[PDB]
DNA sequence: GCGATCGC
DNA sequence: GCGATCGC
């Protein structure tokens, strides 16, 4: 699933198999992400989220330590 | 400031 | 250990 989110303003896309972790942050859904070997931050708005990202969330919830 | 991650 | 990164 491919994920459509602005970062510093610019169109950006990542697919749900380079998300890593995924929260809730206020009002976003906040995720980090591999790019090609480095970590990429982005962030949806909550109500703007997928919801493969959505589910994405629920089961990084339910394991966090 | 909000939550977490994650660079250094 | 501490603080920048993400949007606002």
């Amino acid at each position: 699933v491919k994920v459509k989110f602005k970062y510093k303003g610019e169109e950006k896309e990542v697919d749900t198999s380079k998300i890593k972790k995924v929260w809730r942050f206020g009002k976003f859904v906040s995720f980090t992400y591999d790019d090609n070997g480095k970590t990429g931050r982005g962030a949806v708005s909550e109500k703007d989220a997928p919801k493969e990202l959505l589910d994405m969330l629920a089961r990084a919830e339910r394991e966090k330590k």
